[PDB]
């Protein structure tokens, strides 16, 4: 954590990088046109000069590309950096291309008969809302999914048709799974935005989106350029699929292609795949995994090690899946966890040794580890002498709309004082003894008329 | 209270007074074989003498019973001195007339013409039940309702038939309501004992047995010797009617034919009803109405006046002979409240100045002022600030076999730790707050298997 360093010293080189590519699509299609019906030396002095800047900076933008992809690997990052590694790393992929297709065109001159080299274009994705669990239907917004067509400093082609979608699954093994896959392209920018309408689930499989134009050369050869598969993403068509999709998504965004991956390379993606699924701000996320919800996932699932493997993937989901199916769909939980109310990943002998020896009626809601999914709360008892008492809470004790856990909570007089997860001043979580009332303030069943004094009332409510 | 000295002063005197009898008895038939055919003066000196020693103890005699009477009516007695206040009355009632009958004979004697004295014979009871409520088709010990036969020095008569009791009620406006009515007399004791069985209900009225028995005369003259009205008492039928007869019975015995009574007649009278409704010990009583339940009755019911009335009373036990239907019939009640762990008598002010600030889940169990024969839980709150709540047990609370009192108790986490009613060292009451269950300790449920450990267990129970 704290890459502060690596990360906002390569975000100047981008900001930088990305006008000296102004400055140098100018200054190359300028010494283009100004090239006489042919010669050599004097005339393509500077034109050998200016790729020798390109071969220089193609380098720095490799250099760049290695420390990045070798930071995500070995740092734990947190939200900011996170979400920061990856917008760069998505920029300077573009410069990157950006700056080849110039170098080309150059070479096509200084060294022709290297044959090839095709069109020089290029369709790159500008922006995307990949990797991302769909829900069938949903459709794209106008700026979510943008391509940007890239060129040389000079046009020697035209574009015919629009820019298409196209739906991929690489586990191959009959219909319109997309909506307005065809769009224009925008002149000033030589842009195409999708907004992709999504009509069909993927069957629980990771899906990639490929877009390709249709190019015609100046001598009338057609040829179709494409772009790189977008990140990965499934689409389900109920509730019930969100983990199995999600899982598989995770592990395919995770390890891609391989069997074993870095514990940092491993979490950095999850906590990426965490605020998606709870929906929380990439940058400044109400509540992230924090460094103990890492250790806990660390310990509890993978035996510590600082690399990662394909089966203890299918383990961990088995019960992970599950705390986030809860976080993501149960109401009120995902609120409640982000505030602190509901502390979470903690196991045993932890949530024991937060409470030896509080006031009867202290507790903490954490996840059950033998029950994925569910709620177990560690309360002190009444009975003397005092000891700790867990509880599961099970299905039955809510109800899809009467009977919320908060609700629930407020129900049973063996549930007082809370242990609330608060931030400090220097930032630090800390634990402070809200009142189980006070806590769930903002979800208590608002009391019409004012207590009444002076008689009997029931126990409970 | 504490009148200690009152009734071991008369106490010792009827010690005595019981054997100068005894030589009295002897001394006087003895001096009456003796008297010559006929003679005054010479002859008859010694029974004037004695004449003299009897009028004399006569007198002391009534001193006593004043004595008595008066403090009956001017001291409120704690149970022991209570229930020997009745003890001294009854013997030395029968003491008087014991008397009475030798006097009686050595007057027929030194002033004859004096007429009547009819047979000198007297039917008394050395030992009664009464008062109480009896329920229909309960039987008498054998030595729970003796009758003596009393005579003088010399019996100038014989009897004939056994010894009658009969049942009357005066306010009177078809059959049988004893068994065993006649009984023999025993001659070495001239006793008759009646095992009564009670045959019939009174319709909640006061009723009073009285026995008899024919005397025939020296010269054949058949009279009917009869007792005064035993001590009344009430049949019921049914544990609906334990109430109205024990406020008629409690009434009658109170005041008896009068409007207005003193305080302390009143509740020497309801203390010794009190103790026979919960069934205690008359002398060493687990626990009697203290002083502080009296000034609650007192404050409550009467105006705190030191004169009650007739109609003050119907009032009272409107509420009164409620509480006590419950301590003798609801189960566990009675044990509970003899115990320390139901206070009981209790007022609203009362009850939450001795719960100012106490820890939440303190709680002391007291009756209802507003509903008669109920309880009214206070205790102290979660919620904060923590304020009292009280709560009213209902019928459906309880249930007839399964829950009772003390397993509803146990099923509240809102009931913690008691506020329990003790005896100190200097024997003075006290609140120590023990643990709800280790207060009700011995009716708690009895754990079979051991306490689990591990996983989870139920909320409750």
């Amino acid at each position: 954590s704290s890459p502060q360093p690596i990360l906002d010293t390569i975000y100047k080189l981008l900001s930088e990088q990305e006008q000296t590519l102004v400055q140098m699509i100018h200054e190359q299609s300028l010494l283009l046109n100004r090239l006489p019906p042919t010669l050599d030396e004097n005339s393509l002095a500077p034109l050998k000069s200016l790729s020798q800047k390109q071969i220089t900076l193609s380098g720095q933008m490799n250099t760049e590309m290695s420390a990045l992809d070798a930071t995500k690997k070995g740092m734990i990052l947190e939200p900011t950096d996170l979400a920061k590694l990856f917008a760069l790393k998505q920029d300077l992929q573009i410069q990157f291309k950006q700056l080849s297709l110039l170098h080309n065109e150059i070479q096509s001159i200084l060294n022709p008969q290297h044959s090839a080299p095709k069109p020089n274009v290029a369709l790159v994705l500008k922006s995307q809302p990949f990797p991302v669990v769909i829900s069938k239907g949903k459709q794209l917004g106008e700026n979510q999914l943008v391509v940007l067509v890239l060129t040389g400093a000079r046009s020697n082609f035209h574009i015919n048709g629009p820019v298409k979608a196209t739906m991929i699954c690489d586990s191959h093994p009959p219909t319109t799974p997309l909506e307005m896959d065809s769009q224009p392209i925008y002149p000033a920018t030589l842009t195409a935005h999708f907004p992709l309408k999504f009509l069909a689930g993927t069957r629980k499989c990771s899906v990639n989106l490929k877009f390709g134009v249709n190019i015609r050369d100046l001598d009338n050869v057609t040829t179709t350029v494409e772009s790189d598969a977008s990140n990965p993403f499934v689409v389900i068509t109920n509730e019930c699929q969100w983990e199995g999709s999600a899982g598989v998504l995770l592990k395919k965004d995770a390890f891609d292609g391989q069997l074993e991956i870095t514990w940092a390379q491993f979490i950095n993606t999850l906590q990426r795949h965490f605020l998606i699924a709870t929906k929380q701000d990439p940058v400044r996320p109400k509540r992230p995994l924090s460094s103990y919800d890492l250790k806990y996932i660390q310990t509890h699932f993978f035996g510590n090690r600082s690399i990662i493997h394909q089966q203890d993937f299918d383990k961990f989901w088995v019960w992970f899946g599950k705390s986030m199916q809860t976080l993501r769909y149960q109401r009120h939980i995902s609120t409640l966890w982000q505030e602190g109310i509901i502390y979470g990943y903690m196991g045993r002998q932890e949530v024991n040794d937060a409470l030896q020896n509080q006031d009867p009626g202290t507790f903490i809601i954490r996840f059950s580890e033998r029950n994925p999914g569910q709620f177990g709360i560690a309360y002190i008892g009444v009975e003397m002498p005092a000891r700790i008492k867990h509880y599961l809470v099970q299905p039955n004790d809510t109800a899809a709309a009467k009977k919320t856990f908060p609700d629930f909570l407020s129900e049973h007089s063996q549930f007082v004082n809370l242990l609330q997860w608060t931030k400090d001043t220097n930032g630090a979580p800390r634990f402070l003894k809200l009142h189980k009332d006070t806590a769930l303030g903002s979800f208590a069943p608002k009391r019409t008329a004012p207590v009444p004094v002076g008689g009997y009332e029931p126990l409970n409510s």
